[PDB]
């Protein structure tokens, strides 16, 4: 993944997590460090898949545990394209 897309997707991550300006998000940040349960992180990937238009299981996301990670699996899947 590059550092642009990490920004994109910690921006719409902490902003479920909070208003983004009282949260701090990075690549070393763990969603369940953040306060993302399960039901938080199920909504990650969702709103993602709609901003990057892509799609992406669940159980294919299980290993995802920072924002590094499902940054990954998303850049992952926009160079799928063309």
């Amino acid at each position: 993944a590059k550092k642009e897309t990490i920004d994109k997707v910690s921006d719409i991550v902490k902003e479920k997590l909070a208003l983004g300006a009282d949260v701090v998000v990075t690549a070393d940040s763990e969603f369940s460090k953040l306060g993302a349960d399960s039901l938080d992180t199920v909504e990650i990937v969702m709103n993602l898949e709609e901003e990057f238009g892509i799609n992406v299981d669940e159980d294919k996301a299980q290993d995802i545990s920072t924002i590094q990670q499902a940054a990954d699996v998303i850049e992952g899947l926009l160079e799928k394209k063309a």
